[PDB]
């Protein structure tokens, strides 16, 4: 019953049209500010605790940070009114940024009916999720992900994909801005992207030891990628820097361009 | 059995003396550099897991940018060798700071059989201690460190308090250098100061609802303090700086320096 309202934020000013997603902490609403017509994603964070204040605002600063990337969702902006102030009577936190088309696993539902999907499109897909994933990993430090699913996945207006949850993401603070190049998380990430793929190609989940089609002859090309990212010894298992390299040298071969729109889930 | 052992740590050699500590994670040892005879006090952390290595990064980050504050522990160096390289067979990390005389619960339970701690005596602990966790709350983003307890105070060469275990500690990471002024766990620090305050007056834990001696005639000064500090509702709570402010005019009318020795814990 958050829906109907127009909400301020600086000098926006916004209608809230539906609810796009829920769950625990929050709610997403589709926004639109009323003036210009521009529509955007509006999530609103309700809270009565400094621990989830602090949780929250981790989130703005992550999604902040990692703004300007093709396939993260791009922050617009952000702001709060105080519970002696809201008809909640709670904090409420407002995290505006980009609207998408969808989720990816929606489309998927779609195209799944009519087949399987090209290896070119399980590449697009994949490699622009693991580009997202190696720009947090990049950072100083490394921003660690740590809930990668393909359910969390978004679908651009442009038809690429788009990372947007970052509330259970971590790293270090107050990190020195001596020496340490030592994993921190990262792996863990991997071990998460290489289930995606497997899923993408295969259509289930590999767990709940798993098991690459014995005589798939269509994503054998994907197999040893698979193998590689779930390995059980994280040592072992690829970098994100290791992935993207081989999805690079895969899409020269096949004379694709893995950054460009997945035209096919929008047909 | 890491005690006897010589340690290499830059262009440092010390000699593992004895355990002073351990726990879970770690253990702490007094050790001597060989060369240079000074002291130190040398924690060494293993690790088999990146979560763990992200944990004991974090720790040795937040002992690094909070060292320098006479109520802290000073930060030497730190260090680490692979898994392949020591004898347990996981990561090791080491981390040298100043090596204290004691914990305070030490020269405690010595004075408490002596009879109720000084005013003053209490006035100095108490400032000193909120003085560490000052310097932590003042950081930006504050540093909130989550497990203030008595028993994890030390007490320096020199008789002052000092503040070491920064290993429940946490904040916000890629913090942007848009505006905030939320509380993101300061409040539980000072609820937990607040039970210090109450021990050292009164020699038992407020809780496991309180009760400040109803005919108290000593430690009345320190009486509206402790509940301004044990408000249920954190909102009431006061600040370090709400603290520590009237910690530092309680000892202008004392005629007190409470940054001063705590000599009468070393008699
Ligand atoms: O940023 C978003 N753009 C979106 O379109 C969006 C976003 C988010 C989102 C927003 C802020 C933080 C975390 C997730 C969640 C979302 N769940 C969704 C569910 C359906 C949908 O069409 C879109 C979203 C969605
Ligand atoms: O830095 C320290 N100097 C110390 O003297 C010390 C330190 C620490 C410590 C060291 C690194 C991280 C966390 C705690 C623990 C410690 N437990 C102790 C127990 C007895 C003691 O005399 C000293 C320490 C002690």
């Amino acid at each position: 019953d958050f829906v109907g309202q127009t909400v301020e934020l600086g000098e926006l000013r916004l209608r809230v049209r539906r609810v796009l997603a829920e769950g625990g902490f929050a709610f997403v609403y589709e926004a639109q500010d009323v003036g210009s017509g521009r529509e955007y994603a509006l999530k609103r964070l309700l809270s009565n605790e400094e621990e989830k204040n602090r949780a929250i605002i981790q989130e703005v600063c992550f999604m902040k940070k990692l703004s300007g990337h093709p396939n993260i969702v791009q922050f617009c902006s952000a702001a709060s009114i105080g519970k002696e102030e809201s008809d909640t009577g709670q904090a409420e936190f407002l995290l505006l940024t980009e609207l998408c088309k969808g989720q990816l696993v929606e489309f998927l539902k779609k195209m799944e009916s009519r087949g399987p999907l090209s290896c070119d499109t399980v590449l697009k897909i994949f490699y622009q999720t693991c580009r997202a994933v190696q720009h947090m990993h990049r950072q100083k430090p490394p921003i660690i992900h740590r809930d990668l699913k393909v359910e969390n996945l978004l679908l651009s207006n442009q038809g690429t994909i788009k990372l947007c949850d970052f509330g259970s993401a971590t790293t270090i603070s107050h990190y020195p801005d001596l020496y340490s190049n030592f994993p921190i998380g990262e792996k863990q990430d991997i071990w998460a992207l290489g289930c995606i793929l497997y899923l993408l190609c295969f259509r289930q989940h590999p767990f709940e030891k798993y098991s690459i089609p014995p005589h798939d002859t269509q994503y054998t090309v994907f197999h040893s990628l698979i193998r590689a990212m779930l390995q059980v010894n994280p040592e072992e298992r690829l970098s994100i820097a290791e992935v993207v390299h081989q999805l690079q040298e895969i899409a020269a071969a096949r004379n694709v361009n893995p950054k460009s729109p997945i035209t096919e889930l929008l047909e």
